[PDB]
């Protein structure tokens, strides 16, 4: 059985004074609370088959500390290697702890994973993302109350933070940057953000023979790092390099493969993913969803992913279809998502100063997208993680001169020849609007903003779930 994290998220609180509902599918636990009121207060969203055990850790180290934490930690091995004595921590929220006894705050530079973690140590609580912030954390602030959850509708259904974001359509609740320590004193509400990770900004030369292998084993390692010991993990296939590579990195990993497409009415890629499935002999299995269903997710969308960006969540709308279209128990699920921004494959030209600009502009704006959200896959009960973002294979690439990028006529070359061993050619050298009509058959050309803010109101800001929300009536309202 495919091992989840021991938590998909939480809601928590620190006060000293005086009906939880997530997107995220799964079990709920409370945490006890030793010390009453002054104890962290907390509800976990996790999975039925999972123990929420290791997402809770305790100590009493400089004070009375409680620490939850959504998500895992992938650079395990690193980290216990600074740690002195010898008795391990039993999962991530503990091994956070004992680094936090050692660093104190700055124990997050040095955390390579996919996770959202709150932490009360005696009237002091912080607040930790990973260095993508690819699992979202958001809060509430104010003098002797903090409110921490991995869902802003968890915060919306209830003093401004400086150095964070205000969450667009809610009022009072703040998102916590990506790769950041908020360091809250409980008493007078105050907070300091630290970063604990920032794009690099500079390039890295290497003779195409060393680039090549560093992105092949960089890959590797964070794929190996995301695959649990024998259980067979699942890949989304598409038709490109990006996905591709992560199947044959998870393959070799795991031993096995299970692989899935999804397709709509319009067009797939079924004939691309095919010929890695009979390359890695995968179990493969094609889905096909009309355009008309996958219309249907924009409330899911907005509910899950909870922006009001229509450009992000019409890219997302594919995504959370596949994801309610699995079939089967709950899965740990590995993607090909990102390899464009670091890699600019969105580049045409072969002039490398348009790809610079538009990758550092694109690593500086990011943050808040919620592209990687876990909740995208977790509303259906399946976890996802990216191996294109992990800190180390994100950094790598990044750090790349513009041309092992664009080389010899080719987009992301350098990712292509790292897996050309492992791919077939056509895969490797294999080159790359609903919604927009459905208005265009109600208005005119000239938008979806108000239709997405409408439903973000409904799902995240009200409180009604997507499946009582008419997708049709709220384009109809939407007419002039």
């Amino acid at each position: 059985a495919p091992v989840l994290p021991a938590a998909f998220g939480f809601l928590a609180s620190a006060r000293t004074g005086g009906g939880p509902v997530f997107a995220t599918r799964g079990s709920h636990t409370d945490i006890d609370t030793p010390q009453g009121e002054r104890s962290l207060a907390a509800t976990l969203v996790h999975a039925p088959s999972v123990a929420p055990d290791r997402a809770v850790a305790r100590s009493l180290t400089g004070a009375p500390t409680t620490a939850v934490l959504a998500g895992e930690i992938y650079n395990r091995d690193e980290l216990l290697s600074v740690l002195p004595a010898g008795p391990a921590p039993e999962g991530d929220a503990e091994l956070v702890l004992r680094l936090l006894e050692r660093y104190d705050l700055h124990a997050f530079r040095l955390v390579n994973g996919r996770f959202a973690t709150v932490v009360r140590t005696g009237d002091r609580v912080l607040l930790a993302t990973d260095h993508a912030g690819s699992v979202p954390l958001y809060t509430c602030v104010a003098p002797g109350e903090v409110r921490a959850s991995t869902e802003a509708k968890a915060l919306a259904a209830h003093f401004p933070l400086a150095d964070a974001r205000r969450v667009a359509g809610l009022t009072g609740v703040y998102q916590v940057p990506a790769g950041a320590v908020m360091d809250i004193d409980l008493g007078s509400g105050t907070a300091v953000t630290h970063r604990t990770w920032t794009p690099g900004l500079s390039r890295r030369i290497l003779p195409e023979g060393e680039a090549v292998a560093a992105v092949r084993a960089a890959l590797e390692k964070a794929v190996a790092q995301r695959v649990t010991p024998g259980d067979t993990p699942l890949v989304v296939l598409s038709g490109g390099i990006d996905s591709s590579g992560v199947a044959a990195c998870a393959h070799r990993a795991a031993g096995e493969l299970d692989t899935v497409s999804m397709g709509t009415d319009t067009s797939n890629e079924f004939r691309e993913a095919r010929a890695v499935v009979d390359h890695l002999r995968t179990r493969h299995r094609e889905i096909t969803i009309p355009t008309t269903e996958l219309l249907a997710q924009l409330p899911y969308a907005v509910w899950a992913s909870e922006s009001v960006d229509p450009d992000i969540i019409e890219y997302l709308l594919p995504l959370t279809a596949l994801y309610r279209a699995l079939d089967g128990p709950e899965r740990r699920i590995l993607t090909g998502y990102g390899a464009d921004i670091p890699l600019g494959g969105m580049h045409r030209e072969d002039r490398l100063p348009a790809l610079d600009t538009v990758l550092a502009h694109d690593m500086a704006t990011f943050d808040g997208l919620n592209e990687m959200s876990p909740v995208l896959s977790t509303l259906a009960g399946h976890w996802t993680t990216h191996p294109y973002w992990d800190r180390e294979v994100l950094d790598l690439l990044v750090s790349l001169e513009a041309g092992l990028k664009r080389r010899h006529g080719r987009d992301k070359w350098v990712l292509r020849a790292a897996m050309a061993d492992a791919l077939p050619a056509e895969t490797v050298n294999r080159p790359k609007s609903s919604f927009s009509r459905l208005l265009l058959d109600h208005g005119v050309a000239e938008a979806k903003r108000q239709v997405v803010r409408e439903l973000f109101d409904l799902t995240v800001g009200g409180g009604r779930h997507p499946s009582e929300v008419d997708t049709d009536d709220v384009v109809r309202s939407v007419a002039d």
